[PDB]
């Protein structure tokens, strides 16, 4: 019953950090937890962060979630930038009804 | 290459009602038919829905198969909740090469 | 329609070869294609081989099917045991309406 709305896409340099931002139309963004899937080109998508800014075994501490009340959205920071993390990033969360959402995916490219 | 996502664990008592839900991350929903399958502690997958919304001879009328094109979502009602309905519910779908997609499943406690 | 029997509980060593048979009751088993799912325990099925012998990319080419028309059985076979290969494994075809049908899961332990 809400939208989530990303940045279409964001381009940065190796080594540096990036925060693509997924803001909640209705409704507080910390009402139901926020996943975070990582689509790199020709795969499919896999669990970076979930339930806000838990991380999955195997991601690395260079993804971290975290829900900004000022804004009503949540966040994906990568510090470290390597040009693996280059893909499409795609949040997702809950309604009252356990209906999923998710936002329209931010493509991330590494220059 | 898509993926499926679904409800967060459920939990509800005899007789009453719930509905698990299931999202495409991209694509249309409606591009191919997306079926379910109730999977029992230590059982195997069975269909209680394919085609979207038919039910297989033996699958009783309780359990209901909808689509909304609008959420890009597909949703499975369960009327009537007995405890034998107590299972891990997974919503599937087809890519464009007709390869099979699984959604990450949603756990139906019955109280 | 038609069911898939599947082997009986498997269990074998690190990097010994391990094989596991799906029989189709009645019909070819070759009228349709044969996919593979690998099910860890709390997680959703995911695909191992599809289409009787090929491997999604990112799946170790430890895994291979084939079909044995000398016993009318699909076969998944995992050389070089992994304790992560752990799981119960799945077989799938389709009838002669394209309907989904679940053999019953073969576990397989690693010791």
């Amino acid at each position: 019953n809400f939208m989530l709305t990303q940045s279409h896409s964001v381009s940065e340099s190796p080594g540096k950090t990036v925060t693509i931002s997924c803001t909640r139309s209705s409704g507080s963004i910390a009402s139901n937890y926020v996943q975070w899937y990582q689509q790199r080109p020709g795969s499919s998508p896999t669990t970076v962060i979930y339930e806000d800014n838990q991380r999955p075994s195997g991601v690395p501490d260079r993804f971290s979630g975290s829900i900004d009340s000022s804004s009503n959205s949540a966040s994906l920071t990568i510090s470290g930038l390597k040009t693996e993390d280059e893909a499409d990033y795609y949040c997702q969360s809950y309604d009252s009804s356990n209906h999923v959402v998710f936002g329209g995916g931010t493509k991330l490219t590494v220059l």
